[PDB]
């Protein structure tokens, strides 16, 4: 439940234009954002991280050490300068972003193949399923 690493394809987006919304991308990419294929692509070891979101037209990539808090920019997604800290709760990992929004961050969940990811914004929450290919 602890690794996360590989190619996860998506299952299930639940309210995805809510959360985007709750960032406030603009209304006419959140449409486009919204039919989009996205696969994320993970490589852990030990603490680090170094994740790839990808689809036909946006990126969004991070890399990461496990309790180390660091500077991110959100330059691809709302453009955003937040203090990002990812810590394991359990088995849960978990991200906090602080800064302008409240209730920032995710959560990812791994059950053997299946990676549940929470991602939250001030009151909103999209819940999306990835199975590891
Ligand atoms: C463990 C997963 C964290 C994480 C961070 C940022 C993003 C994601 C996952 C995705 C794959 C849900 C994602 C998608 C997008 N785009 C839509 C607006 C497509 C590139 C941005 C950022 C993240």
């Amino acid at each position: 439940t602890r690794d996360a690493n590989g190619t996860w394809e998506m299952e299930s987006n639940e309210n995805f234009e809510g959360w985007m919304k709750a960032l406030d991308i603009d209304f006419a990419l959140r449409k486009i954002a919204v039919r989009l294929t996205l696969t994320l692509v993970i490589d852990q070891d030990g603490d680090n991280f170094k994740v790839k979101c990808t689809s036909t037209f946006w990126n969004y990539d991070v890399d990461f050490t496990v309790g180390v808090e660091f500077d991110e920019y959100t330059k691809s997604l709302d453009n955003r300068h937040v203090k990002a800290l990812v810590t394991w709760e359990g088995d849960v990992l978990v991200s906090v972003q602080k800064g302008e929004k409240e209730n920032r961050g995710w959560k990812k969940w791994i059950e053997g193949d299946k990676l549940y990811l929470e991602l939250t914004c001030g009151d909103q929450v999209c819940r999306q399923v990835f199975k590891k290919k």
